């Protein structure tokens, strides 16, 4: 799974263990090995949400599966709870987009996931 | 809707009201409330387009609906016109990608849009 | 085609000709004109992959076609080989996501690709 977190919170306010916690949250929620999770953090970013500059996190999550409607409720709940705790964000300032990719459309280790299976 | 604008124009040359104008443009074009629009601006970025470093904007727009082929022509026209005016970009230096998401695949306020409906 | 490369390698370690080489690689692999390829490089980024901070590249590639399963193996191989050479990355530290867009969902030159055809 590949995650991008963009936030207007300053990078020094995003704790150094945030990525590791998010890795662990999504490994459990998505049933995926920690070894195949990437987290990108773009903090101190220029973001407007709902017309204001209040702290916000805009998150994108890509995965091969584990993205049924029901799964995505669980992910939303878990990711949001982490952001509440670690980023001091209200739930209405955590936006997540979910992309379910075919293994034919993910490259890793020099070939697609589909070709390595 | 969630928008990411990456540009090699310096951040001080992207006017402070750009995001608000883009918010308003897309609220009208997409028939969506301003309260549910996020704009991320990554300016001063390292971009090459068509082999050159000339000023350019690469934009991604995600939305739940409002992305028929006809809708996306209108969005392109409107977004491009804003970038022409505010970013001093020719139209051939404004590239936009449109992603139409299921409400099952957007999290907001601690659950999916689908679960909140 | 539109490419985003995020890496935790420092920007001064990403050679200035990286984007041009990647442009050329994908023009050949995807059979697309150099004039319609954008490369965004977000270097010096905060990334965790597999729980560690080792150098890594997380890449997103969008295209109108040229993204059959077989095509994406070739792209993965070629892009990975470039990153091995230019970024000093092992193949298991190059992750790529492939998005195949409709021409109705790409704006360029003030209208969609579909409307310009």
């Amino acid at each position: 799974p590949m995650v991008k977190v963009a936030t207007n919170i300053p990078d020094k306010d995003v704790p150094a263990n945030f990525e590791e916690r998010l890795t662990d949250v999504l490994a459990e929620s998505m049933s995926k090995p920690r070894s195949r999770i990437a987290i990108e953090v773009f903090a101190g970013a220029r973001i407007l949400h709902g017309g204001v500059r209040n702290p916000v996190a805009i998150i994108k999550i890509e995965s091969i599966g584990s993205m049924t409607p029901e799964d995505n409720i669980r992910h939303t709940q878990k990711v949001t709870q982490l952001c509440q705790q670690a980023l001091n964000l209200p739930k209405e300032k955590v936006v997540i987009s979910f992309f379910d990719l075919s293994p034919t459309n993910v490259g890793f280790g020099g070939t697609t996931v589909a070709a390595a299976t």
